[PDB]
């Protein structure tokens, strides 16, 4: 069930690379066999002394593993039969149908939920449409907060990469906790009285739907071309921040295709347009991804740091400590170029270059045991600890307005 049958026999490997020859063996592998990179996003993003997580087709696992053995590369099999892990994602004990904050929800469900949560809490939540996807779906934005004059705002989005299902789940949990605890908990009451939070539960709606209907591991948008038969752009390489200069692909068929132009995707244009329009009120930009348990700040497109990088490092350090306090979960943090790898076109860098001084990417659980297939039974714990981190950051921003 749940499309797991399609992944029978597939495996996810973790390979250690220590030098360029190790990396060139994976590159050669990728060039002759169909490899779905999980972490990093692409062969061009692999560094010396790092690990690489990737999914292999059933008919190719022997080949891959024999290359790994022959070249005597250190590796492990993270997942030996992907079918079982795909099916085991759906392990909620929630007894009920329809939306749940402790299940992964289909888009029609999330869409109906955005309307229902706004109707039921009209003093704290309003919904708007900030644009339309390539396929024609309305892109909803929730504004969370008690009405006030000239309020500062925090912008938080989820669902850039279609297969990263824990990210939209987190955006929903945030709204859950806002509604559940406003007026009962003074910190949340003050945060929502003093700030607006714009929460975008799924940006890449077309891709998200696709992961439920046809291709669980799809990540890009679903835009087509009149010429190429390839589909989709990587939304987090599509922003106007050193656009496509490094760590992205110009080939429409690659998973890290930067698009035919900056802001070519209707979805990223809608986001960028909104932030341009609300620039004088937005004081922080937070973008939610998975997996690997990191908190990243600019810059990713370049080996340079912002004026306030020491501030960002201290705030990240304190935030990940707050996060760990609940369930012990360990995050790493730092500037993207050196913590992860240089890559252009990211919304976090773009936002920061627009003058939004607090800009962070969060990569949620886990660290590869399940990867994108993080079970429903971990949604609550993941979201609880993440919520502590977002509250910490928001409270900081309130003390450091500008
Ligand atoms: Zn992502």
């Amino acid at each position: 069930h749940h499309g797991g049958e399609h992944f029978e026999g597939e495996k996810v490997f973790r390979v250690n690379v220590e030098d360029e020859n190790h990396i060139n063996i994976i590159r050669e592998l990728a060039s002759t066999t169909q490899i779905d990179f999980w972490k990093p996003d692409s062969v061009t993003q692999i560094k010396p002394h790092s690990t690489v997580d990737f999914r292999v087709k059933a008919e190719d696992t022997v080949t891959v593993e024999n290359v790994l053995k022959q070249n005597e590369l250190q590796y492990k099999v993270l997942i030996s039969n992907l079918r079982n892990v795909v099916e085991a994602q759906f392990d909620s004990r929630v007894r009920a149908t329809g939306h749940s904050y402790e299940k992964y929800n289909k888009w029609e469900t999330i869409e109906a939920w955005t309307q229902q949560v706004a109707t039921e809490n009209p003093a704290l939540i309003s919904r708007s449409v900030i644009g339309t996807t390539f396929e024609g779906r309305a892109i909803y934005l929730l504004k969370v907060g008690k009405a006030g004059q000239n309020k500062p705002a925090i912008f938080m989005d989820c669902g850039f990469h279609a297969r990263e299902w824990i990210s939209p789940a987190f955006c929903q949990w945030f709204v859950r906790e806002a509604v559940r605890t406003y007026g009962r908990e003074i910190q949340v009451t003050e945060l929502l009285n003093k700030l607006d939070f714009y929460v975008l539960p799924v940006l890449n709606i077309d891709g998200y739907i696709y992961t439920w209907t046809k291709s669980r591991f799809w990540r890009k948008t679903r835009s087509t071309h009149t010429g190429s038969s390839c589909i989709g752009t990587d939304p987090n390489r599509n922003f106007d921040a050193g656009w496509c200069e490094i760590g992205a692909s110009r080939n429409p068929c690659d998973e890290t295709y930067c698009g035919p132009a900056a802001e070519s995707e209707k979805e990223t244009k809608a986001l960028a347009d909104f932030i341009r329009n609300k620039l004088s009120s937005i004081k922080a930009y937070l973008t939610i991804h998975s997996y690997s348990q990191m908190m990243i700040y600019p810059y990713s497109y370049a080996y340079k740091l912002g004026e306030n990088n020491a501030e960002l490092n201290a705030l990240a350090k304190a935030t990940v400590k707050e996060l760990a306090s609940l369930h012990g979960t360990k995050y790493t943090y730092g500037p993207g170029a050196t913590t992860i790898y240089p890559a252009a076109g990211g919304s976090d860098d773009w936002a920061y270059d627009q003058g939004i001084r607090y800009s962070f990417t969060f990569e949620l659980r886990d660290t590869g045991r399940y990867g994108f297939l993080l079970p429903e039974s971990q949604i609550r714990a993941t979201c609880e600890e993440t919520f502590l981190a977002i509250k910490y950051v928001a409270s900081y921003v309130l003390e450091h307005l500008y």
